[PDB]
């Protein structure tokens, strides 16, 4: 390389490369710290109550143990928003649902079980389901669940006021640091009366379900009418070089949905088996509820000698490479 | 200094090859001009089917969607009932324990307390004969102790290979703010009315046959349902957002998570349905051997961006210079 | 650059760079092995029994299907350690909990529902909860749960003898290799009588809950009194270049806890609905239990030729770069 008093033409390039190395690779990219993931655990608590007046059954009270189907508290929990109830289900021959099939004569139906959407073992006769249409007689739960009529006004429409408390405990084992979403800032008197907000209360662990649904980008009424999916993501990007107080979680609410023309909403059927008058019966509930999925992911970085030395060596190497490259480009 | 005296194309061809490699595998193949991110996915599983099991002494039992589905709400890890051992009318009262726990001919042999390993009840101290042949120790617990020695070889819920499964997978890339569902624009309502998933015939069908899934996982459905098994369905969403969003389609892959059948074969678990009958708190115990289906979704997106393109061009120029210098030094020794 | 009897000054640097390439880059970092992840499935089985004598209810036997709420078997499961029981809950008008509010006269309470911690629809009257304090009349579960007195002696304190058998089946699909925690070493007679230990029995699949809690860094009594979270991480770092017998899992126990002054432990509520004497009743249970979450992650490495050639090429390149750099640094 010719050095006939080139001047600052390459001396400035050297300084620029050095500044870039010491700023972006070392400080910006946090190259002087080792990073590790966390082990996380989420507990959910839904405080609320819903009094639903249902024709033929009277008032029904839904408490924390009622709308919460897991009833133990985990990441993927579902809060009841609407339900279709078919009680007093006993095992006996009965007329099947009109959606399964319509046979005016008993010769039309065949003894056996349907391959698609099996509702029961067909006896072989067609018993009129009502005065208009006739269905085939099958053995199974006698009161069939007719989901054709879905309640337009949400029965558990108060779910937008059911307070959701999320206790997220994370632990970095590489540095042996255990933290919880209940930061030192948050305390008892705060949790006595507080609601989470993006800017007002960014650390409140009490998330209003309505507020969460609104932040996810969905209307609470239309979603509760049929069902939906909301994902709460808890990030724990922190720097352990500072005090532990400066580490705070970040909550982000996403809405997982799709086209409302094909299978709109989230619905599932469950049963409550019991024994009444010496007979084994059950109450079938087809519930459309919102599925809240909690995903916690974070990373902690602490100062370490080996990564710092490795980054310094790589920076010196790339500085030399860039100097040689710029010299060759200037000299062509 | 590098000697340059009519070297020829010996190094020019090397430079051209390096430039092609930079503009190719580095840029086009590895998608160096696109930024990538993961998705937030949620799975909803719905089982459609019904099983009529004729049990001696209990009559016909109808297992519907709310019966074989134990979570009953829909989770990535869900178990479908395939066989069960039923013990009804369990009430709290002193009774003879299981012969597997312990055999004592005389009451002095048993000691009052609780067994340290595989505890079945608080030992009363007396040995009440479980039957005419063997004598077990009296313990205070559920009087009809469950005897799982005889597992039904013909699967009670053997019709599980025809039960349909609908999986609704909702993914969302927040970096690009794009939401997608496994129900692609191609899959329509009339299609979903009558459809079964297949590898080549129906690669986008969201309706899976449990028997077909078990066959694709690499296991026989009968032997699995007899004792239990684990099937993992992986949903991939590798897509490129540079094209139209319609071209983004999920990929379903089935795996069988099994082990040596000589030590603890299958998946079994005991659950109890409690109730009140005749003013007494009783329960029905079920030891169910079922298939555990674990739904795992993993995917990544890609969208054009300026900064990745610039840094890839920079790295390409940097390595093109280094490779040229290295080839020149190797040629000149 | 200048090459005139430079000596071994740069030859030693070249040799060191070559050793670094053929060593840490190739041997240590497994540059000749491609890596693949696994699909995992955890199955838990609890064995044990604990009779909890409760005043007014008699002996209560708790079996595997009782304290294990995820009876279907799940990685994230809760084991009942203490419970507050309120039996025979029927829907009707009753006095609310004194924690909600105290109104001496009926005019003090207002008809409707509470916004925070709703216990029931207020009827507008104040019926005395007892002889001392007076609360507002609400419609709901008549036996309101009074969780003020938490039993200091843990009812299910025998949870430290509840043997936990974990079956973790993993599969690497890229290499199509299936593995299970029941390794070839662990035989039937071994599983007949063994307890897991860090050094003594590092392969026994029977984990004692008390031992796990002790290894997590928490006392079992104080934790079971109010609840806790213990996470079991099962790693499967293996090298498929050797025989599959050498691949053994690694179990680690972490304790995910926080400040005990604000929301201590893990607690939830559930109910058992039934029909007695023609009336729909339930038994409410507020359970303080330990939450066990099983997280499984691993990596399998198999010899491949493409990563080997890539690492060889990168090593030759960085060796040439380091040679040029050291020569330029020596010649200034
Ligand atoms: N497991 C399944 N097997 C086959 N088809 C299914 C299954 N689950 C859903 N479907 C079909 O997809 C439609 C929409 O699915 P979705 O989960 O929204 O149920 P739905 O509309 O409430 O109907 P249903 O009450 O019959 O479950 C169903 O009406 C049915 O035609
Ligand atoms: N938590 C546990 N503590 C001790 N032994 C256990 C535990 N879980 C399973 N085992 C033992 O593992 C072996 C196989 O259990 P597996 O569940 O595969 O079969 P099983 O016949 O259903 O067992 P069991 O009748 O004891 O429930 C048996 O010896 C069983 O006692
Ligand atoms: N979803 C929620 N909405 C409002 N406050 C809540 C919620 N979950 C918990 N809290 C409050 O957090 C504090 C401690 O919560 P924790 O989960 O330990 O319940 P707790 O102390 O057993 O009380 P409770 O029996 O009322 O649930 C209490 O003040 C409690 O009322
Ligand atoms: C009485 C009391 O201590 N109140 C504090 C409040 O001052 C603090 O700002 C908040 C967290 O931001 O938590 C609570
Ligand atoms: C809570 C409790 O009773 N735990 C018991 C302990 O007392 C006993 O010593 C041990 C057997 O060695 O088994 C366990
Ligand atoms: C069946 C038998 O011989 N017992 C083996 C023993 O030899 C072995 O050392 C240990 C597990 O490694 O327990 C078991
Ligand atoms: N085994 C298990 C359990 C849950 C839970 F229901 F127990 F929380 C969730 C999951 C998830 F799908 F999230 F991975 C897995
Ligand atoms: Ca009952
Ligand atoms: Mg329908
Ligand atoms: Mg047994
Ligand atoms: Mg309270």
């Amino acid at each position: 390389v010719r050095n006939k008093k080139v001047g600052v033409i390459f001396r400035l390039i050297q300084l620029v490369v050095l500044v870039y190395v010491i700023g972006w690779v070392f400080v910006y990219e946090k190259g002087y710290q080792t990073s590790s993931g966390l082990i996380s655990s989420v507990s959910v608590k839904l405080k609320g109550l819903a009094v639903t007046q249902l024709q033929g059954l009277g008032p029904q009270v839904w408490d924390v143990a009622d709308y919460v189907f897991p009833a133990h508290g985990d990441s993927s929990f579902v809060v009841m928003t609407n339900f279709i109830m078919t009680p007093q289900q006993a095992q006996g021959h009965c007329a099947e649902n009109p959606e399964g099939g319509i046979c005016q004569d008993d010769s039309g139906c065949t003894p056996g079980k349907a391959e698609r959407k099996a509702q029961g073992i067909r006896t072989g006769n067609c018993v009129p389901f009502n005065g208009t249409v006739k269905t085939c007689e099958i053995f199974g739960w006698c009161p069939v669940e007719v989901d054709d009529k879905i309640p337009s006004p949400a029965l558990l429409h108060e779910a937008e006021n059911f307070t959701l408390f999320i206790k997220n405990s994370i632990s970095f084992p590489r540095f042996k640091v255990n933290r919880r979403n209940l930061v030192e800032e948050v305390n008892g008197t705060y949790m006595k009366k507080c609601l989470y907000h993006k800017i007002l209360h960014p650390l409140c662990p009490v998330f209003s379900l309505g507020y969460v649904v609104r932040e996810s980008g969905q209307d609470f009424r239309s979603l509760a009418e049929k069902g939906g999916v909301v994902g709460i993501t808890i990030d724990w990007e922190c720097d352990l070089d500072w005090h532990v107080r400066h580490c705070k979680p970040i909550y982000q609410f996403h809405g997982l949905y799709g086209e409302k023309n094909l299978s709109p909403g989230f619905n599932f059927r469950f049963a409550r088996h019991f024994v009444q008058n010496g007979t084994n019966r059950r109450h079938l509930f087809k519930v459309f509820g919102i599925r809240f999925d909690i995903l916690v992911d974070g990373k902690a970085g602490k100062f370490d000698i080996i990564p710092t030395m490795t980054t310094i060596g790589s920076g010196i190497g790339i500085f030399g490479v860039a100097t040689v490259l710029c010299d060759l480009l200037l000299l062509h």
